């Protein structure tokens, strides 16, 4: 998949192209219907897929550091983008160009000379244009003749409204399975594991891998969370007895180091000290608040019961195969 | 009118003089009592009205940093001292002089030896010397003969003591309607402007001015509020549509950058810039709390509802004229 | 008394040892439990009276900067157990030794060879060797034969359970009186006085002493107590008229600036300033909780009805004696 | 004079316009030439004279918080273009537009589409488009029939080349007096008066006025400095024997401070005064000596009185050298 | 191969090994001989071939704080052990063990006890046990019949030492030609790219990637160098006309910041990439020149394009001499 | 010894006293020389001898920030002065008093008034009034017939000046012996004990005893000294083989830290002990060596070694010098 930066970097002789345009955070269940229909269209005329997003977060351009927090980093958005098969993503810059621009000359510079357009596929919801003047009906009204327009409904379902804002609801909740149910998968972080407390082996309380994220990535509610973690392909040595490219079950404690969130992952039944991996954390179910400890003992008696419930939820998490890992590890028993 | 700095730089040859004390922060409608009957007594006998008031604020010298907001920065207090007539402003620092005199010592040196007052006009609340021994009271006892003494009553009004507290505890609320009602005119800030996101002009969710307030400064609740703002005068260009020394029709925003405060102002209906100039904003009615926004859309959508709500309070504003501004801008419409 | 950091810093030829284990943080009733029975032991053989406590805070090891806090600090902990007889205090790092042992090679090594011990008192909560697997009955048939075990049960008074974490609750309530009562004496901290707001003196708003403590101090909540100060002994001149070694009767204010918290004396009917002295500052009972003043007059009215409640509390306090200091100094009115 | 923030804020209504294109920074010498050609040439024409600067800086763009230092601020900038008699200041934002384009594409968006111009003024070292490509030859033969180029070489003048470089290297010497023989006036700095250390009034340690500046502002080296200190216009009351609107003599010490910030204190000199609050202007007019440590009060006062007999005598001869002193004044020659 | 931290994680089942013991930091050419020596020895034996090395650093024990930069990571420490075929590293820390020990149960317990060693290999420097009691004199005694000694002199050639010291110094002039001679490849540093400054696309002196490292890190004095980068094996999509797993000729920068921080900034030449997200390596070759400041966008370009020009050359050198080479890479001779 | 803050804090009951007036940083040997002509005076009279000192800095008051180093804290002035047999001590805040005043006000105020004075001792250099008007000629003619003025001369010893700024100056060249012959006894901090590395027990790295210093405290320049640590009187118990009011043989090391604050850490001769908690005095004798970096645990040991030596040899002299040694200390000749 090609990563374009601005409008100047797409290449001239780009032939014909299936566009979709939104910032699509968190690439959550209704984002998906958009990249189907846009790439099933592309096939159809045998054009190339494009995704139109935008960073920064459009909002930040306005009300710098009030931005919405990342659902998913821009990378993770290629990333999943690819996975769904996007062929190029290009990527917007509002304080570079077309934030002043019309409706009228806004299609015609994106989507015809710089795209060459034959279909493009937005939500209900989408504006563009100086002031957000243009609606998704702006858009089939401008292109009329010149290009087909399909506007998908947002996506309801349970009764709640899939978007960018319930997935950031449920997480900051603490609630991973209905933001999981929304995204279509188990909400994850990726990141290099430094040293934490003590070494990571024998010792149940010492975690097997610490992480931390900048306050700009979501992340749930402070708390203890059953999940998988899965070392990146790599070829370094790892310390134990965990192989990478495998989901190991876990239990994840995510706290606040008194707005720079950690992540310290007690992987089940394994001796392993990860620093220096690249590490995926993806989380499956809420197990427990964030408590404060007073004894060693109360602490690890804790911990033990932190393994119990998670050895549960991830038993049940494996039944249900399509958000489940491909290769796992989880003990039936300590 | 002078400003002096201790009792020593008073004019040895200061003739008679008419004199009223106390800390004056807001120099609210109570505050204004204590000014006209000292400036008509000052009238009468041809004397200098006099005001001697404290900085820092006396409560700031045993518990420093726990001082009360400041309605007015010392040189607003000046300029309303001067604006209701005062001659003189003679300011106290009471790490300096007159906190471990005798209320005896204390009238003898700062009213006969330093103003040579034939007049004194304090609050009922008003007290002086070593530990406060020193009440109204004291001070009509102790005068009896020398000087005459005149005790205004605390101002009662609507069933609402009026002092610095309660316009403290307006601001806080966010009622800056029943601040003004206390003040007896619009509460505002000036200020110089700084760049801000993106630049003011065309585009509605960029601020038309941006300004920082240090944490010492009284500022109501944040969200938006209905004001006008000021250019003050000068002969700097001025970017786009603004004319100085008129007041312009504006949605303001109170925030805080997560205790410095931000006011930033959304003039309406003009295209300009303000950088660099010294801009008065005044506040007249609050208009909502703030909120977080997910989308650029539901952000234009709100800031416009808020320009809606404006136009409507400061129609009304206009009415009562003894509070708006002499010249204004307010456009009926978009 | 004896101060050993880590095992092998205990002499080779120490011949016999009765042996206390705990954290012992506040060395409270209950802790003083453990230290009697073990004196007496040791009094009885003609032995050494051993305490073998924890630093750093056994749970700060597995989650730093997520310790308890210290209702002692170290130092304070090692005075006490002098005081109560303890003839050498080991100290144990968790991090260096004794964290990764079994429970049977942990009493081998500590117990045995390490200490010489003929008896060992610990309490039903103890626990020791790789993830708590020892319990105070483990120990028991460890020890059955080779030496004699003491379990004292947890101490239960009054339908509270007295512990660590109960003193804890107490002090951070702002219930000292309750804490005092759980801990058999006065809750206090002692440190270096620093200047403050003004001079110590005949300024009734100026207090006589300022200190801070870092955040790991447990102190109780923000707010005003009455207790007792005392400059520990000195040879160093005092500005004023307190001598040392005398508990003074005092309003203390508790606060925090805007986690390190202060701590500010007002001593009843003295003029002193003790900038430079080494003050230990013991805490009786709640006064009031804070209060944010706007004027000199109110904080000073609020500031003698302290005194006026201290006055009281603390002639209560004088009659239970048990508690009260052996010097002091109270004047029955101003 | 009008100030448009980007080619998209300029009226769609100008017709014809003399243009000049540069950051310039400090409108130096240098500058002047660049601007009286445009000026005289747009009263020539029936036109407006349009300069075209930049903000940030360019060199910002790429080296970010590796900026030079402001000669003046963006602010004092157009100030100082209307006083020369610019029509229009248009800033240019390189993060925003201009800055991919072609050499081609960037005098036809710009000067034609945009400015309608018919004339161009721009200094021989100037560089437009993708990657510095097009020059003062590049530009002069893309324009032919439409546009008047005048091309000007940078000042050199007593065997010193005038530019910002030149300008700030004096600064950074603590030469004031050369920087403003090439600037053609005094340096100054423009800013609110807070409060230091004790209060304006009888006692000449204590400050006559208080400024902090930002590290982004060019300030001469630490030291005391000859210069005229003037309340900016104001109807708010002065502590003290001030007027707003005249220039007086005060001596001037620049100073450092960890919190980056610049600190300048001016003691004026036989006034005893507090300016608080208001807006003051500092010019700067010769350097007096390097910064020292004190010990004792009295080598300090000692010290003192004699910045304050030397500033005397620097400030007698910028009255009298006319050229660059203040149109109205305040300064004796005893204490 | 395995990494043990404390001699308690090291299996009980381990019956023979060669074993070898030092900070290793760098794994320089002397570091080379001990682990070479060693390696064939265990192959020699049915033994199994470790290293014993240490964090935290020894000397921030006592001093911390005050620690010798780290010229590798401990990770990139691990690595390079693996590459010369070390089975495993146990990994000491000081402040939990070996530490009050004195000579003769440091043997025991270690080489001994945990490791059942039959065969050691150390260098001339080596220092065990409490106050640093033991050396190699007094490690060839203890160990009779049990355990053969092999001790090596420190590494001179060229007359020069190798040692971490050696490497630390060259590093630090900026000298990275010798201080790739001494450690016997190309100093490197790996990480994560972030954001920088604008975008990496068409213009020159926007990077490609943008790094930063804590003040742990030792790495080439502030100035310009030549070099390779190299994404390293991903599946995540790459902006731009660069590929995984390909050494890319680049002028690379090292700077500085209050924050502590060092930056290093690529400059690919002949691609137009930005590598956001990715894990890139920065192998360095020769220096290039000192930092300079800027003061307009052409003068920056005009030293850009040189320093292209002088990697061009250097980098041309590197290929040629070959030893030391990347096995795939990207280079251009012309523009 | 009485210590009143502020005239008003005097009691009005005193009827008469010798006084002398100064800064008095450091109480060095030319200070002495003031309080013991004021003292016998004192003594001679049925009078009280008090000192008139300053707090803040009056250099402080005009220049906040850029306040001299304290040479010795206001409480060991305190104890200084109470040690040399002044009755009482009274601080004067400039903030607060006695700066606007005239030479004339200064003098009835302060020494009629208030001290009810009837003899004064000041040194040549003494200063007051408002902008230092007033002098040690001034002061002896405004006090005829009431107040006997003794100006003593500033002390020139060895062809050396003895001042604050003299004794300040042999601080931060790393002389402390110069500084003490100016002084007259051993320079010393005091301070309460902290954690640092590791555990004050048998190992010779980890030091006996850390302490930190404000940034206002006169402290040698960075490095190693030879000195005595006493622990100051307590009940307190002490952790290993050392007792409270015996000065112990010391090489102590100063060093700096980015957070401002100043290091002092002691490795006491021949004790393994752990001071954390006590109050402890660190007198210095002579310089031995500058800062240095180290890369290996072997050097740094070898060179502690030989500070210890080095420190072994300089107190023996000291003792031998007898005059500035402790009265009670504890020494090894041998290890």
């Amino acid at each position: 998949m090609d990563i374009w930066y601005g409008t100047a970097a797409v290449p001239k002789d780009l032939d014909n192209s299936a566009v979709t345009i939104g910032v699509f955070d968190g690439v959550h269940r209704g984002h998906q219907k958009l990249i189907n229909a846009t790439v099933e269209k592309a096939r159809e005329v045998g054009a190339k897929a494009i995704m139109v997003t935008f960073d920064p977060h459009p909002v930040s351009v306005f009300l710098p550091r009030e931005a919405p927090l990342g659902i998913t980093t821009l990378a993770e958005r290629f990333a999943l983008a690819e996975s769904f098969g996007i062929d190029g993503v290009l990527v917007i810059d509002f304080t570079r160009e077309l934030s002043g621009t019309s409706p009228e000359k806004y299609v015609e510079f994106l989507l015809e000379d710089t795209l060459h357009a034959s279909h493009v596929v937005v939500g209900a919801n989408f504006t563009f244009g100086e002031n957000a003047a243009g609606t998704a009906d702006s858009l089939r009204q401008i292109c009329q003749s010149r290009l087909t327009v399909d506007v998908i409904d947002l996506l309801d379902d349970e009764g709640v409204r899939i978007s960018s804002t319930t997935v950031r609801e449920f997480l900051s909740e603490g609630d991973v399975a209905r933001a999981n149910w929304a995204l279509g998968r188990h909400f994850y972080v990726t990141g290099p594991v430094v040293r934490g407390a003590g070494r990571g082996g024998k010792e149940l309380g010492f975690p097997t891998a610490n992480q931390y994220f900048h306050d700009t990535v979501a992340l749930p509610a402070d708390g203890v969370y059953a999940g998988w973690l899965t070392i990146l392909p790599t070829e370094a040595p790892v310390s134990g007895n965990m192989e990478p490219e495998v989901a190991y079950a876990a239990a994840i404690s995510v706290g606040t180091n008194p707005e720079q969130r950690s992540v310290e992952s007690f992987v089940l039944d394994r001796d392993a000290d990860l620093y220096g991996h690249d590490v995926k954390v993806e989380f499956v179910d809420h197990v427990r608040a964030m408590e404060k400890f007073d004894s060693v003992e109360q602490l690890l008696e804790v911990m033990a019961k932190d393994v119990q419930k998670t050895r549960t939820l991830l038993a049940q998490d494996v039944q249900a195969h399509k958000m489940a890992p491909e290769t796992y590890f989880l003990q039936a028993e300590s």
